[PDB]
């Protein structure tokens, strides 16, 4: 067992910050599969299937800032780019490793299984470049810097990679490096920063009183803790959106909720619109985030930072990192802003059903929420200390919480996991419910029974059959996907039985599914403006 | 509600032989499947997900020569991409619709949910590019001759296409045609014809010996019967190959059983590789199919029919339809070969398996067996007349098989669906087990319970843990899949039991899952050559 690439791509994977692999193996990767499970440093995950693995990588990634998905030439590849594709669209760095015949059958063009017959074996790598910021094809001749490559700009970007490692490849030989992989920090040229910091100074020091809006870039790029900061050394009125929500302390004082263009809350309305100044941290203004794009912010209001550039009124500034711009914006607020931000009993319902779950989060708590009813709905509640709440309404794939929960559980065993899904969506990934069941998991899953796709009803065709599902069985499918599962089940519809139901599981000693009964039309107040403003 | 581009797409698509549409709903496409609920020609089949819709579909168009998969943009398709790319492999036409946000929210660039974030919304139409025939985004000023244009592509290649819809181009004004639509048989030029008559007539003329070899091609363009008909009417040595299984009533004289290269019984090496003339009808030698390419078939020695060229020694002729080949060489046949053939109890095992299998299997049965032993053992099954056998060794996606029969029993209800499905390969589908329950259907569903993938484990690493799966309690499945499934379902070890359950279920009465305990390690006899082909 010399060393060899195999054992190079899990060193630097390690450096990168992951500690697991997701996959599913095939005849293609079973080599450096080997390399993996002899690892002291990386542990295999299998997964049910490869959409699921890449899934768990993304939610992995969400807990540990980076990940790695494992997959075989074609059919496992191309079953995971939907989650490699959300993990690009929400910047998650999650690395597809894709195990590929040998190099020697691809130059032959022979005609071998999981391709598409014609002797071509490059398709789905290029089928893979819009959906990751770096990617290569292993070679003995440079296998080495390119993994170090793909992985740095994946580093920088925060956006997924993709390597095809051909059989072969892997086990040539390779010298392990003095060093972890560790490319770092990026400084602005001083003068571009200069003329940053004399822009936003001066918008800054004519503001009677400014607001900071930080969102999702800020949680990729590590920057939570310096948002977590800024806001306490500068009281300010303070929000996320949804994408960022987790960033603050919710019970904070500025706090006022999460921000959702007209959708939101009046104080919050007031808190940030009704601020002259606006600072925009890491803020995608997407469809869903701002219900409908009726976010009210004026260029002129909003002083913007995004990962590689920051904008000051109609001038933007390329080329400063958003650390520098954000430490730099941070120092300017203490000397030039001051503002003192001044302060269950029936039938389950959407809206007694999110207060009931409200009064059960606690701190250290990992909440994922899928898109329908359950993320639009989760909006809404106020998270204590510590939480990481992991939703996907940007690139918005249903099925993703499940199986993305199974990963964020596999990040932080130790840690609660509360799985917001809707019974929709939690078909598409069920079997990983069972990757959850063989490693012992003790998720708090509540599968939000509405009986069909609630959130479609509600924007067109509530009566249509296309928008019902067949009808499940939820509290028999851990009994279905384990052959002794450490779980309990309850179907619940009324409040005070979630409540006590929530009450038996709070220190989740085993793996929960609550099936939470709940009305085919019945809407969180979001969605209801989400509908509002989708006629013309 | 006039008619539209929406009722255009489905009445060309009725036309092409599709009588039910396959995928998952999402906003973008909710008003167009108004019009698939609307329409009296086609069934809209909702799926658990777009991967499994995208099997069902592939599975579907094999037995009714065309299918269609509605997906919405990004998530959806994306999700679907690794079963498109399986029906391009194995030359499956699945019409794969996307349903898109409206054509001003795309110019605009907006930054709506479904996309990676830039504004950029032909990404996901590019990534199909290489596992489609035919592409086209849909617009106001050229939808219904790129409707036509495209599901033509399709019928002429047998091959999947993919259509762009955006919302709003779907409710355009459109005007039934009077004319349906239909691609009428290429004809070659009489010269080129002449020349390949000519050229394989003096081939077959100084062959003492020919054999016939046909597979996939002949089934994806239509010409079984064909192909049955030549054998009646010119009794020869004849065989399939893996994938096209089922072309022939295997009981008649002349057929040994399905040639696998070097993997043959002694007569179908005999049988094929002794005849100084084969006529390979619609053959592709992938690995799989010929067990390491290790089949023994000179050019000199064979007559080559592919769907536009045909080959006669190493001159090929091109520009012919594959009709017309066949149509020439059973004149020429008839003319020059002139001759005619040549002469259960204990625990369950993969040889009794079989074995017991075989005395169950009756005509008019689809035949579903999915990569693993599934596949290489049912390669031994002698097929009687009218059977189906879908499956998908060049592409080689597991998973399929589950998805695939309840497409294929969707499109054949009054047929009796035998599905031989690994328990790995089981679970990256499952979800549409509740599908198949919803809708009531009756196929006989056998899980090779093997406890992991025994394939992979007889390629390499027996012993490793990444070649063993989480283990599920199968024949609880369909009671948490349903909330009344009418299903019957055992755990067979003995071979006597497994008879006794398949008696049972013999007219399909409800849906029957039998959980079929098997050796880890046993093996089937076609994948011990393929394992011992292989770093030789
Ligand atoms: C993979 C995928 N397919 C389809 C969609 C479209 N879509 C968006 S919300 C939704 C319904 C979700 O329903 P459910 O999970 O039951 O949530 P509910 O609103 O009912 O609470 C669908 C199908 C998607 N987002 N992702
Ligand atoms: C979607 C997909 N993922 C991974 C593979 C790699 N692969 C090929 S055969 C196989 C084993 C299949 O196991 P099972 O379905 O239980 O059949 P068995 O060979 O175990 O009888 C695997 C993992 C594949 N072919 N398709
Ligand atoms: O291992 C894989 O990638 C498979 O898909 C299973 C397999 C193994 C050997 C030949 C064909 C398929
Ligand atoms: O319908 C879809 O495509 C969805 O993904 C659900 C949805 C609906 C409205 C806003 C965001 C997501
Ligand atoms: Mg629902
Ligand atoms: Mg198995």
């Amino acid at each position: 067992t010399p060393y060899c690439v195999a054992d190079y791509l899990l060193d630097r994977l390690t450096d990168c910050g992951a500690d697991h692999l997701f996959g599913v193996p095939g005849d293609y990767n079973l080599q450096f599969l080997d390399h993996v499970i002899d690892s002291p440093d990386i542990c295999w995950v299998g997964c049910a299937n490869e959409l699921n693995a890449s899934y768990a990588a993304d939610g992995y990634a969400r807990c540990k800032g980076f990940a790695a998905l494992l997959t075989t030439f074609g059919v496992g590849e191309l079953s995971a780019m939907n989650g490699i594709a959300g993990s690009y669209a929400e910047h998650v760095p999650v690395l597809h490793i894709v195990g590929a015949p040998g190099t020697a059958s691809q130059q032959r063009g022979e005609l071998l299984h999981h391709t598409l017959g014609d002797g071509e074996f490059r398709h789905f790598y290029h089928m893979s470049e819009p959906i990751t910021v770096a990617q290569a094809i292993l070679t003995e001749q440079n296998a080495c810097y390119e993994i170090d490559r793909v992985l740095t700009t994946m580093l920088r970007e925060r956006r997924p990679g993709y390597l095809m490692l051909p059989a072969d490849v892997a086990k040539k030989a390779a010298t392990p490096p003095v060093n972890a992989l560790t490319l770092r920090h990026a400084h602005a040229d001083s003068a571009c920063l200069k003329a940053f910091r004399d822009a936003a100074e001066n918008r800054l020091a004519m503001s009677k009183r400014t607001a900071l809006l930080a969102d999702f870039l800020v949680l990729r790029h590590g920057l939570k803790h310096a948002l977590q900061k800024w806001v306490k050394d500068v009281p300010m009125a303070h929000a996320t959106m949804l994408m960022g929500k987790g960033i603050f302390d919710e019970r904070h004082v500025g706090f006022y909720g999460t921000y959702s263009g007209s959708a939101s809350a009046g104080a919050v309305k007031e808190a940030i619109e009704g601020a002259d100044t606006v600072l925009c941290i890491g803020t995608r203004f997407t469809d869903t985030l701002t219900a409908g794009f009726t976010h009210q912010l004026t260029p002129s209001q909003t002083i913007e930072v995004q990962p590689h550039a920051s904008r000051v009124g109609d001038v933007w500034f390329t080329g400063i990192p958003m650390l520098q711009a954000i430490e730099t914006l941070v120092e300017l607020c203490k000397q030039h802003v001051h503002d003192t931000p001044v302060p269950p009993d029936g039938s389950l319902t959407q809206d007694n059903f999110w207060k009931t779950l409200q009064t059960f989060i606690r701190p250290g708590d990992i909440i994922l929420a899928d898109q329908g009813t359950s993320a639009f709905g989760a909006i809404d509640l106020r998270l204590p200390a510590d939480v990481n709440f992991i939703v996907q309404p940007l690139w918005g794939s249903i099925g993703y919480t499940l199986a993305a929960a199974f990963g964020a559980q596999t990040a932080c065993p130790n840690r609660r996991v509360i799985v917001l899904t809707g019974d929709g969506a939690a078909q598409l990934t069920i079997q990983e419910l069972g990757s959850m069941l063989r490693d012992k998991q003790h998720p708090i899953i509540l599968v939000l029974n509405n009986e069909g796709y609630t959130v479609l009803r509600a924007i067109h065709g509530p009566e249509q059959r296309y928008n019902d599902i067949a009808l499940w069985n939820w509290t028999q499918i851990p009994q279905a996907l384990s052959l002794d599962p450490q779980a309990q089940c309850w179907r619940v519809s009324e409040a005070e039985q979630l409540a006590d139901v929530l009450e038996k599981v709070a220190h989740h000693e085993r793996l929960s599914l609550i099936e939470v009964m709940l009305p085919k039309a019945d809407i969180p107040p979001l969605l209801g403006a989400i509908t509002k403003a989708l006629e013309a």
